[PDB]
């Protein structure tokens, strides 16, 4: 049983360059100190500088091991409570048994969710059941992978009602320099990511989808280009003329300096420019 994160090779490509990157013009930070000693430590969130627009999170998180316990507690400004601790199991090899807790906005009691991987040499199944008190939800996910191509597709059964609440899924093949993905998220969007590389110049990757309702097309593309070993520009932009870059630069081991822009070719002269302004701090040794 050699069996890869291939569920993680259905949304890594995609993850990154869907999103939109909305920027309020406002300063993300983030700080992450391990310790392989069970320790792990995060800071992250966004505060808005013009006045006083403050939302972000806070990670403390407990690493045991490699491959074995994650404990993962976190709680953001917005009240909403994230709580993920995972157990490798030894025994069965392949077997991954994580306990979640999801997020309440409103209520503040964070709530029960039962997650659990199994890996088969060939394909991944997975069991996610959210316990609602009137009504859990249980979403079943399963990825799969044969010779060359790699496939997906995670379901969510409401039990609550006596149907489907979200339908994903993801199929796909990988290449040396050229990984190319289907992704779909429910009914309402389905589209294509490919990944290439372009060896020593710079790494490109296109997401697009279609969505149901109308005869609507999706498409961005982001490239991420390395001169440096402590600068990397990132850029992205949508077919809405939407030009989004981020750009990465390390000054000295332990500061990462990230500036983001979303410009809107609709007119962001006169219409405002997205921005994101972030800083990662890191200590490691």
């Amino acid at each position: 049983m050699a069996v890869p994160p291939t569920y993680a090779d259905l949304g890594k490509s995609a993850r990154d360059v869907f999103t939109k990157g909305y920027g309020f013009g406002l300063i993300k930070l983030d700080l992450k100190t391990k310790s392989e000693n069970g320790l792990e430590f995060t800071s992250s969130g966004s505060a808005n500088t013009e006045t006083t627009k403050v939302t972000g999170s806070l990670e403390t998180k407990y690493r045991w091991t490699e491959y074995g316990l994650t404990f993962t507690e976190k709680w953001n400004t917005d009240n909403t409570l994230g709580t993920e601790i995972t157990v490798e199991d030894q025994l069965a090899r392949g077997l991954k048994l994580t306990f979640d807790s999801s997020f309440s906005p409103n209520t503040g009691k964070k709530n029960a969710k039962i997650k659990t991987g199994y890996k088969r040499e060939h394909i991944n199944l997975g069991c996610d059941m959210d316990f609602d008190i009137a009504g859990p939800s249980i979403r079943g996910a399963l990825v799969l992978g044969y010779e060359g191509w790699l496939a997906g597709y995670q379901m969510n059964f409401e039990t609550a009602k006596s149907r489907v609440t979200q339908s994903n899924f993801a199929v796909g093949y990988k290449t040396d320099e050229f990984q190319l993905h289907t992704n779909v998220n429910d009914g309402t969007e389905f589209g294509g990511s490919i990944y290439q590389k372009v060896n020593k110049k710079l790494e490109t990757a296109v997401n697009l989808a279609w969505t149901a309702g109308n005869s609507n097309t999706r498409f961005g593309i982001a490239a991420k280009y390395q001169i440096d070993p402590d600068a990397c520009f990132s850029a992205k932009v949508n077919n809405s003329s939407l030009i989004g870059l981020g750009y990465t630069q390390t000054l000295k081991p332990g500061i990462k300096l990230t500036l983001s822009a979303l410009l809107d070719g609709k007119n962001v002269n006169a219409g405002g420019h997205k921005l994101g302004l972030g800083l990662e701090f890191q200590a490691l040794e």
